[PDB]
Order: C-alpha cells, then structure tokens, then sequence
C-alpha cells in the first residue's frame, strides 16, 4: 500500500472534518432554543470556529511543514474530536429543559435577561465558545499539511488522482451529516435520562431543541478514532513576503478568491432562488437536489483527477484546463439570465388591493374600500391566495369576512377584496399560502435544475485543479504555506464575506420587510422577482466574468514565463 496508508487516514480525517462543518450547521438553529442564548451570540458562536481555524492557519501551515507531517495532522484530528466532545459537555453538567391569528376583516430583553440572570458568574455559553473554536484549530492542519505530504510524496501525476479521490470521498461527510443529524434531531436532548413518554414538545414544535450533545459526540468520537492511524504513519516573515511577492501566485489567489466568493454566494443563495423566482418552497427541492448533487459532484471531482493524470497535463496545460472549466461554468450562467420569470402579484406591495393597477412604491399603498373598514394589522405576513390569482398580505387585508377555522380546509370566505367586477355569479374564497407561480416557470424550473446540475458537474471537474495548480506555481519547499495562506484567503475574505455582501445587495431588493421586535427589518417577507434575480445573477456573473479576465492574464503570464 505504501502511500495509500496515509491516503486512507487522510480520507478518514477529511470525512471527520467535513462532517464537523455540517454538524454544527445542523445544530446551530437547534442550539439557540435550549441554551436560551442570544441570536447575536449564536452567530458569535459560529464565529468561534472561524477564529480558531482562520487565526492560526498561517502559522500551523508554515511551521508544521518542517516538522513530521504524518504525526501533526493526527494531533489536529485529536484536537477536532476533543473540541467536539468538550462542546457536548454542558449537557452532562446542566439540567433538564424545563421550558389562531385568523386575521380576517373586522368592523427579547427578557430572553437576554434569562441568558444573563442564570449566569451566576459563569454561564454555559462560554463552554460552547471555548470548545467549538477548538475544532477550528483541529481543522487547521488537515488541508495545508496533509496535501503537502501526498503532493510531495506521490507519482508523477497521480497526485491529481489521489486529490480527486480524497475530495470525492469527503463528500460522504455530508451524506452522514444528513442521515444521523436529522435522525438525532428526532431524538430528545435528554434521551436516556428522562422518560420520553412525558415530553410534550414534538420535533415540529418550536420549543423542541435538537440533541446537540449526541451530535457533537458522533463527531468527536469519529475524529478521535480517525486520529489513531495517523500516529503510526525569523524565517516566517520572509516566506510570507516571498509567496506574496510571487506575481503568478497573487493573481491566482485573487482569482480564486473572486471565483469561490461567487460560487459560495451561489451555493448559499440557491434555496432563496428556488423559492422566490420559481416557487418551490425548497423543502422538496433540497432533498431532490441533494440526492442528485452528491454523486454528481463526487463524479466531477473524480473525473478531474483522472483527466489530469491520464492526459499528463503540465502547469500551463492545467491552467488552460482550469480556464476551460471557467469558461464552461460561466457560459452556463449566461443561460440563467434568459430563464427569469415575471413578478408575483402581491396586493398592497406590487399591485393595488382591487388588483386594477401595478404599484411603483410599496410605501403607503392606501387601503381600498374593500379593505378600508377592516381594522387590519398591516404588518402581519399571513399570505392567502385568492381565486383571482392574486396573493394578499393577510385574510383581513383580502376583506375575508369569515375563515374556515382550525379545521383542515384553508379557505377564507366572503373576501371583500379580489371580487371580480362583472362576475358576481362566482363566489370568492382564498386558500392559505402564497399563489403558485405560472406554469411556464414551473416547466422552466426543471430546466434550471438541469443546467444547474450541469454547471455543478463542470465546476467540480475543475475542483481538483484549484489546489493542484497552486503547488506547482509555488517554490518546491513553501508548499504547505501556500495551501495555508490560500485556504485562509478562500475562507477569511471570501467564505466569511460571501453571505455578508451577497446578502446586502439581495436585501435592498425586498418589496416587504418583517418587523421583528424593535428591528423593523428582521427578515424579508418577499424578494422582488425581477430585481432579486437581476442582482443576484448579475453579481455572480460579474464576479465570474472578472475571474475569466484574470485567467487570461494568468495564462498569458505563464506562457510568457515558460
Ligand atoms: C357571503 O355573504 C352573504 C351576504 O351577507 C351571505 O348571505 C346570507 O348568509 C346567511 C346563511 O346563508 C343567511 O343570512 C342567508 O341565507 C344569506 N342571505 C342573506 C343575504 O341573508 C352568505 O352566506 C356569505 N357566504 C357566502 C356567500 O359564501
Ligand atoms: C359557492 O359556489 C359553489 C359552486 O360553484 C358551491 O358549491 C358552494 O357551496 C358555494 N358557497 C357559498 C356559500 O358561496
């Protein structure tokens, strides 16, 4: 086996690391309710893993490479597991979680105090922050160091094949993040301690929390086990300055920073896109997309390793091949622009309550007679779809005199608004929920998903290339640093900032906002279909088009150099 042994543990540590990222995300929403921690802190808690990993990555990489490489990664894994267990710990030392609106037509400081009053000098929130961040350090030596081992110790071109195999087997991590994470979400937090016949809260219930303790246990004990095979297996400034003074490398990391930022933004906002533009709430879509996506992405990465090795591509050749994927992954995006639908008809926001006129400003659409008398709470977002094909903000704002009730039929009757002038024979009724989007888009949505899958395959076929190219354009001794600085740049400036600035441009387009407590903009009830599609796709295509321009310069630069 030889190197294959190291490859075997490296695959195992990749599984552990990737499982670690998804498990925290799965429990991030569940953890807030039981812990009774502030949402702000909840974010700050996620910032913890980031600071761990991001803060020490540029050090572990550079310094670690001189030291024994098969042993250090092992420690990194052992740290990952310890952090996970430690994060599970509060449950061992804490107590049992003791803890309409028909809206038809008619004639936080506490939680914070709860979080703080119970502290009694030291609250449990510090344990989660002190522990999770540990996992970040555990992730630090997996990429910049382990890859620096295989790359330096491998066949002439197999490095590509091995790197493809690792990145295709690490996709089993999510696959095991969604089989147990959802399953263990179903299990109560104090399972085994309390008799589960008395717990009233249900997995669908808001009060119910997910079992964060078992969830981190599965991850910590997996990482600790994964670390067992590894054991058996003034210069800094200058290096950082030297890699940064390399013209080809800086262009390449800038290029990758821009592309990844675009891709990360696209990956995180596809679910708002599935829901807003076409109408799939994404509950069904996420499952369907996930089932198709994981095998196809893994096949894409595997083909990437195989093509590189089989064709015996050199640095310029892989640069070109990478660009080829860059052209193939952007030509597909151009097709998204053609796919856009028209806007959803929302009374009081995009159209008048009588349905006669489009509205230019969603600020202060006057009540129409049909809704003027109703003393309605304008803020409430309880959308009901009328038989006229027009959504209404609430049953009250639709003029619905009566509603069906707590019973299953969702129809609301005698709605003053939406009455079709001239056609009084037909009687009104507004089923709950937003109106479905028109069928042209529904047919189009499948095409959108198909092209998406094609783009994901054609961007995973060049996923292996991103790391493979970096090692070749950097000096044969500062390789570990390279995969560390770059791994920082992908995450610090692009992974951390992707949702923050994509979100902002997207946020401006919202027709309506949710007034959450003091905040009047807590959420967006509905994104304008035309504006959101125009900016989200535009931003993604623009960043990607800039990337192509860099590639051309990058490829021209290597061709001139060689
Ligand atoms: C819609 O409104 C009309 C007019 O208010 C309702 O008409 C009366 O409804 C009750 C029960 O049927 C009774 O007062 C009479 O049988 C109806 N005629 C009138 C005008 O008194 C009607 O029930 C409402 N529901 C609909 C039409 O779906
Ligand atoms: C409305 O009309 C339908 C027939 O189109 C009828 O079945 C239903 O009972 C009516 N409901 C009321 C009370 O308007």
């Amino acid at each position: 086996n030889g190197l294959k042994m190291f490859l075997a543990a490296l695959s195992l540590s990749f599984i552990a690391k990737t499982l670690g990222a998804i498990i925290m995300k799965s429990s991030i929403i569940h953890i807030e309710r039981r812990f009774e921690i502030s949402s702000s802190l909840v974010g700050f808690i996620d910032g913890s893993f980031e600071i761990g990993n991001l803060l020490v990555i540029v050090f572990v990489s550079y310094f670690g490479s001189k030291l024994h490489r098969p042993k250090l990664i092992g420690i990194g894994c052992f740290i990952m597991g310890i952090g996970g267990v430690l994060t599970a710990l509060p449950h061992f030392f804490m107590g049992y979680y003791r803890y309409s609106t028909l809206s038809t037509c008619l004639i936080s400081p506490e939680i914070v105090g709860k979080g703080c009053l119970k502290e009694s000098g030291s609250y449990m929130w510090i344990y989660v922050f002190m522990g999770n961040m540990l996992r970040g350090i555990g992730e630090t030596p997996i990429v910049p160091l382990g890859l620096s081992y295989i790359d330096d110790f491998a066949k002439e071109g197999h490095s590509s094949l091995y790197l493809g195999i690792l990145n295709a087997i690490a996709m089993i991590g999510p696959i095991i993040g969604f089989t147990l994470g959802s399953l263990f979400s179903k299990m109560y937090v104090d399972i085994g301690y309390v008799d589960l016949s008395t717990i009233r809260i249900t997995p669908t219930d808001s009060r119910w929390v997910g079992a964060w303790w078992l969830n981190f246990l599965v991850s910590g004990l997996f990482s600790i086990i994964s670390s067992i095979p590894f054991f058996f297996l003034t210069g800094f400034f200058q290096s950082f300055k030297s890699i940064l003074t390399n013209p080809l490398y800086v262009m390449f990391v800038l290029l990758t920073l821009l592309q990844v930022s675009s891709y990360i933004g696209a990956f995180t906002y596809v679910f708002k896109y599935v829901e807003q533009q076409y109408g799939q709430p994404s509950s069904k879509a996420n499952i369907l997309l996930g089932v198709i996506t994981i095998p196809i992405f893994a096949s894409g990465m595997f083909l990437g390793g195989y093509i590189i090795k089989k064709f015996k591509l050199n640095t310029v050749g892989i640069a070109k091949f990478s660009c080829f994927t860059a052209v193939m992954s952007l030509s597909f995006y151009l097709l998204y622009f053609f796919i856009l639908c028209e806007n959803k008809s929302v009374a009081g926001l995009t159209m008048t309550y009588d349905g006669n006129n489009p509205v230019t400003s969603h600020r202060d659409v006057p009540l129409s007679y049909c809704n003027s008398d109703c003393n309605c709470d304008e803020s409430q977002w309880e959308p009901v779809c009328g038989n006229n094909g027009i959504t209404y903000i609430s049953p009250c704002l639709a003029g619905c005199k009566s509603s069906s009730g707590n019973k299953k039929p969702i129809v609301f009757y005698n709605c003053s608004c939406l009455e079709v002038t001239g056609l009084q024979n037909r009687n009104y009724s507004a089923h709950l929920g937003e109106c479905p989007r028109d069928d042209a888009c529904t047919r189009k949505f499948y095409f959108f998903v198909a092209i998406q899958v094609l783009n994901l395959f054609f961007s995973a076929l060049g996923g292996t290339s991103h790391v493979m190219l970096i090692v070749k354009i950097v000096q044969p001794e500062l390789k570990s640093l390279a995969l560390g600085f770059h791994s920082m740049v992908i995450r610090a400036l692009g992974g951390i900032l992707a949702p923050i600035y994509f979100g902002a441009l997207i946020d401006t387009t919202c027709i309506k906002w949710s007034t959450n407590n003091c905040g009047t903009r807590g959420s967006c009830r509905t994104y304008n279909s035309t504006s959101f599609s125009r900016v989200y796709l535009g931003l993604s295509s623009m960043l990607r088009v800039s990337s192509l321009v860099l590639y051309i310069i990058l490829i021209y630069a290597m061709k001139k150099k060689y």
